[PDB]
């Protein structure tokens, strides 16, 4: 949902060269994609690429 994009926000700044450098967050989050926190990297990555389509 739109809320899932918020998790990509913090992972968006860690994104570089079109890559998601998702760091280890001391506070674990529960993803809805079926992953634990790690989803931010698997979700934000696909969410950070969508912005590249605007190019």
């Amino acid at each position: 949902k739109n809320e899932d994009q918020e998790m990509c926000h913090e992972f968006q700044a860690f994104m570089k060269n079109g890559k998601l450098f998702c760091p280890q967050d001391k506070k674990p989050i529960q993803s809805l994609d079926g992953i634990m926190f790690i989803n931010k990297c698997a979700t934000c990555k696909m969410i950070l690429e969508k912005e590249a389509k605007s190019q």
